[PDB]
């Protein structure tokens, strides 16, 4: 092994590390280009994000104020106001979640840009200390070895001298060579001690090569990011979060109000809401009183002979012809609820779920032609109940009043 | 009471009622006319409402298209990941949304608008049928009233008569009266049956208005809405709703998914993914060799007499130096964690709660100004502590090796 084939050797691994050190600065300055970027590609985001909220606020609002515009009330008439409602509540919540996107989000986006171009030029600060310090370990060995090349070279240099002296001898030419072991001993001491510094120079580079690459290298990584890259978005993430959070609550208080006026929908409520309005149309008149001709004293049934038999000649008899009339006109009634029932059974279907719609019939046109025929009979068997109706109240009312004048004797 | 004072007072109340019952129908226009404006305030709405949502999920695949037209991830860049994910899936959502208002929605407003028109006109062909049937009761009682007075302005016609040929009498003047008797009893029992009949007539007539004004209305009004219209409408809020609860649940599906990104951003993780995708950047280069000149044969630490003595001394000393140097390079290190740990505090704050936002200061300067005192001195703090660390490393290196070759003696 030549003089200069080991200084080539070293020189070669050394041209390697200079390239590397330089390299991985290369790396950092795409990290912080990639950090800049995406902190950039946020803030376009969100730019656009609060843009798309506010338009789309804008036209609900628009929607909810159109049909505001033409502004005692019904439960469909509540199920549609709280509908409005709702419209003009939701909107009002994404003017807000725009509002947070660029008051409160992006402001911590421009603030870390700032922050990830700023905390890298320090941390290269850090990194070129390091590197030029890792660097001065490494060309110290240059002179450490090449201090060990001189100074074996001349260890063996006294020796092959020392044993051409040994060859020729073993007056006064054996006292004259004895100087050369005094320079050999001498050569091979320093020869010792050069080769004991290199030895731990080697040791000392080997160790401050393996703390950089493996320690400060490592602490270098987590420093630009300890700082608190994590912890400040962590936050500004958790910001959106809670954004959308509040809208989640905000627009499910609104719909249950919605669901709750769709219960406390009655047909009941609706009835007498809707006559307390009209009082005076839905009027009952005045009944019909007894009017005397000239002052006729009388007035009730003048049940005197020979009316008596007469009047209990056809009390009996409307007692079982009323009898007869009630017996039909309900077992009519009875077919006219169930005929009720039929049509409310097809209006109350439970086809409402639509969950199927965001998972990832022909003969409906026989279906809906045969409730029209359900409903025509509705009617033609109410239409028969009502006329059916109308009589037994204008025989019972003669019956009623027969019965109290007399009885049945 | 005059024959004609009777007959005017019932006309007065009967013309009221004519008045009356089709003031009732007029009613029910209106109330026809209500049901049909708000079907189709509900059509045009929901119309305007699908317009708005499709226009609102265009956008929003226009912002997460764009951002995926530029397109191992780590923590922060898989949590843009999720973010640009999610508003993919909320616009699919919308979609979803805006055919639901448009296929299922509108689809029960027009069958119902035509319902509400087609019902309305059978029921008031009951409701005519019901008016008529009622009108015949009133005009009837005209003809039994008139037979009445008739009757009885007879029956007082012959009583005066009688009174007259009593006075007068009390051959044949007393015989010939007796026919008086026979015709004032003959015009009694008339007048008795006539009254009769009128009074019964009446006893109809007030119960027929009775159960027409209680009964036949408020079944009438029950009857275009028993048919169902509750019923119907109940279904199509419904399927609103399930549309906008089926909404909720697909958002914050996606919302929890960023939000377990952000739980899951790790400063450990994200220091060994960058450096496995870079493995030749931080790559550690091979250990620098004891290199033997001319072909040494001696390979460690010659400790020969007399340089024992001289490594028992630098040992022993260095023993000594390297606890002194980490003594006061730990209690620096102390004062760094201390320092980054003021900063940590600084950005491991909870200020992301936005709920005070949706509820219907000047020293924010110096506090950042501070933020950047405290970095500035654990950068020099820092700067201290790696500096120290290359000595000590140089220093145990050396320390070591000669620890193994001898010892301390």
């Amino acid at each position: 092994k030549k003089d200069k084939e080991i200084i080539a050797e070293y020189d070669t691994q050394v041209k390697e590390i200079r390239a590397q050190l330089t390299e991985q600065m290369k790396c950092l300055d795409q990290q912080c280009e990639l950090r800049v970027q995406l902190l950039q590609d946020l803030q376009d985001f969100f730019r656009k994000k609060a843009e798309i909220e506010m338009d789309y606020s804008r036209n609900l609002e628009k929607l909810a104020e159109r049909f505001l515009a033409k502004t005692n009330v019904l439960s469909p008439v509540n199920c549609w106001n709280l509908l409005l409602n709702q419209v003009k509540r939701e909107s009002r919540d994404h003017t807000t979640l725009s509002d947070i996107y660029l008051n409160n989000i992006i402001p911590r986006f421009v603030q870390v840009s700032e922050d990830s171009g700023r905390l890298f030029k320090k941390s290269k600060e850090v990194g070129q200390q390091l590197q030029d310090d890792l660097m001065k370990v490494l060309n110290e060995l240059y002179s450490v070895m090449k201090t060990y090349h001189m100074y074996n070279a001349d260890s063996i240099s006294a020796q092959s001298k020392l044993k051409e002296a040994e060859k020729q001898e073993e007056k006064k030419i054996e006292k004259m060579k004895e100087k050369r072991q005094a320079k050999y001993t001498e050569n091979k001491l320093k020869a010792i001690k050069a080769r004991n510094e290199y030895l731990l120079a080697l040791e000392a580079t080997n160790a401050s090569v393996f703390k950089y690459y493996i320690h400060d290298l490592s602490d270098l990584i987590d420093q630009c990011c300890d700082l608190g890259y994590h912890a400040s978005l962590n936050r500004a993430l958790r910001t959106f979060l809670s954004a959308e959070l509040n809208l989640e609550q905000s627009k499910h208080e609104g719909l249950d109000a919605i669901e709750n006026a769709v219960e406390n929908l009655d047909a009941t409520s609706d009835k007498q809401r809707l006559m307390e309005m009209y009082n005076n149309v839905f009027c009952p008149p005045m009944k019909f009183e007894f009017q005397p001709h000239m002052g006729d004293m009388a007035s009730q049934l003048c049940a005197q002979q020979p009316v008596q038999s007469e009047l209990v000649q056809r009390c009996q008899q409307l007692q079982s012809r009323l009898s007869t009339l009630k017996i039909e006109n309900e077992e009519v009634k009875k077919t006219m609820e169930a005929t009720l029932q039929t049509i409310q059974d097809i209006v109350t279907v439970e086809d409402f779920d639509v969950s199927d719609c965001f998972q990832y019939k022909p003969s409906i046109a026989k279906r809906r032609a045969n409730q029209q025929e359900t409903e025509q009979f509705y009617f033609t068997k109410m239409k028969e109940y009502l006329e059916g109706r109308n009589l037994i109240t204008k025989l019972q009312a003669k019956h009623d009043l027969l019965q109290k004048t007399l009885g049945e004797s």
